[PDB]
């Protein structure tokens, strides 16, 4: 038993809500939280900008150290650092960005460091900002991860067409 809340059960595995993951990372105090990160961890905008501004932005200082010491992250990659006052920890995970011109295939390999993980609380990989079709990477999510991962998806509309066409 965990204490995630009002979540539908898509698979034995996989658990999606139409939720503010900032407001359900604060309220939960989840293990993992997952950031949609890019290469260089500037978090910006999206999900991350939201991420670092619940975090007074100590989640980008201690990025930016990061950085500096240990250099870009991979497309596909992640690293695990502070979770701040949302979470334990935060999965930096980077996805393709397609309006970069990076390979969608490389969405799968995201996904994969959600494996290390026993339980997350995550956004779809890839969408929003970075271009990518939500349903195309909830599927990715479902056929990848094999640990208990809980996805908020911001967007009440998004949220609705996401469960109504999953197969
Ligand atoms: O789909 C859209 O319209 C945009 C969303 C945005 N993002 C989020 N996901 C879940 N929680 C979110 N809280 C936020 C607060 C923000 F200021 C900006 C973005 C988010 C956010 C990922 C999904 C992927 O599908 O895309």
């Amino acid at each position: 038993v965990n204490s995630f809340s009002g979540y539908l059960k898509l698979t034995d595995n996989v658990y999606i809500k139409n939720a503010d993951i900032v407001e359900e990372a604060k309220k939960v105090k989840p293990t993992v939280v997952v950031n949609a990160a890019n290469v260089y961890l500037k978090h910006g905008g999206g999900v991350a900008g939201a991420l670092n501004k619940a975090t007074n932005n100590a989640m980008q200082v201690e990025s930016d150290d990061y950085i500096a010491t240990n250099g870009p992250l991979k497309v596909g990659g992640s690293c695990v650092l502070s979770g701040h006052n949302l979470a334990k920890h935060c999965l930096h995970v980077v996805g393709p960005n397609v309006n970069k011109g990076e390979d969608i295939q490389l969405l799968k390999s995201a996904y994969e460091n959600f494996n290390q993980h026993e339980v997350l609380l995550a956004p779809l990989l890839s969408a929003g900002i970075f271009g990518a079709d939500p349903i195309h990477s909830l599927r990715v999510c479902v056929d990848t991860v094999r640990t208990n991962v809980y996805l908020a998806v911001f967007d009440k509309n998004l949220y609705d067409k996401l469960v109504s066409s999953f197969l």
